[PDB]
């Protein structure tokens, strides 16, 4: 067992893409058995998203085409 | 005044451990793609190159 | 090929939430200082000792 | 939504094996700061903020 655990202890499906200033996609590894989608909000609040194509492939658009 | 001035596509997807997508803002006209390699090394990816497209898919666990 | 081409000192240590110190390597002749502000923005910092020292002491103390 | 990345720290590490160090400020995610070092192979470990070791690794990292 390593020093690290998943940063995401829970997730949220309640988010309007416009509120997000940053999205980090972290691949699974020794630190976490699952992938993680960490979104940062305008205000500096960070949340984790569930891995469904909707939200993310959508949020990525709002950020990638801005 | 972006952090990602000089980009690259000279990256082996299998070496990317994470990808941060940053929205264009007051200090950068365009969105930025910052990838981290296992080495810990951080590089910027080309928003116009097709690489990051399949890169993000690999991290999602193929 | 460094990620940090142009660096800056125009930052408020009070708004930095994380600092990534990257060792100089085969792809970058010098160390690289990457700070993350609360709003998510990322910037490269000048290597000026007094700067990162003031920044690390603050992050490592809240 | 977030918690501490570090659940424990290691002390048996060669300062010259560290290619990267991440200094994370305490906040809602973790009530304590954290020191995450990546190693030459890509392995990540956390460092004790009490021990003087990390201060050594930092200065050794910045001076190239």
């Amino acid at each position: 067992d390593g020093d690290l655990q998943c940063l995401c202890v829970k997730t949220t499906s309640q988010v309007r893409p416009r509120h997000i200033t940053s999205l980090e996609v972290i691949k699974a590894g020794p630190h976490c058995p699952t992938a993680q989608l960490i979104a940062t909000l305008k205000n500096g609040r960070k949340i984790c998203l569930d891995l469904q194509a909707p939200l993310y492939k959508k949020i990525i658009k709002k950020l990638l085409e801005s």
